[PDB]
């Protein structure tokens, strides 16, 4: 139907564009040894997302995070929707990129849930995330181009993300 409520993840917003998830509870090893219990999305899935005034689409399947485009904004809300899609898209990587215990407390003083604490830990700490997720030679494309981690152009780009150029198409 033409209006929809967009769904939250913290700071990630989005809006599915196409194909149909089913999500099962599943247990998860994650990077510090710990077991998770995650309800798991199965199935290829599109959506729009947006962190700030950072706009993209994000394309994922079970635990993986296929494509990754965005447009250039500030390097905060490119970097926290990066990290935020990465962490949306339950990408293996992303689980195994965890050190350390993930215990953190909300201002209620309980724990918070498996994928928030994921969401809570990656931000603050995406170098983690960075390192496991790889980096590749960059597309070159006319309309596309890599970004490395302090989201600058470069020869290389963090793999499966791209960005768009602010071009002035109507002159
Ligand atoms: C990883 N996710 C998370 N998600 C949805 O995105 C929103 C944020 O996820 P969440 O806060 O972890 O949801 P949760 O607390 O598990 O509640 P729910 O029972 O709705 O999943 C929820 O609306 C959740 O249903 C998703 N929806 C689809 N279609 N595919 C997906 O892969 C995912």
């Amino acid at each position: 139907m033409k209006i929809r409520q967009r769904q939250r993840f913290g700071r990630l917003e989005l809006k599915r564009i196409s194909g149909r998830g089913f999500k099962n509870d599943e247990e998860i090893l994650i990077g510090n040894g710990t077991i998770q219990k995650i309800g798991i999305w199965d199935g290829e899935e599109e959506f729009h997302v947006r962190c700030g005034e950072c706009r993209g689409i994000l394309k994922k399947s079970q635990m993986r995070m296929e494509k990754l485009l965005i447009n250039s904004a500030k390097k905060e809300d490119m970097k926290d929707l990066i990290i935020l899609c990465m962490v949306f898209s339950q990408d293996t990587r992303m689980f195994q990129g965890v050190r350390g215990e993930i215990n953190f407390l909300n201002r209620a003083g309980q724990l918070l849930s498996p994928m928030y604490q994921l969401q809570r830990y990656f931000l603050n700490r995406s170098n983690d995330l960075f390192d496991q997720w790889g980096y590749e030679e960059s597309p070159k494309a006319s309309e596309l181009h890599g970004i490395n981690e302090l989201m600058n152009a470069s020869d290389y780009t963090l793999k499966g993300v791209v960005v768009t150029k602010n071009v002035d198409h109507h002159h």
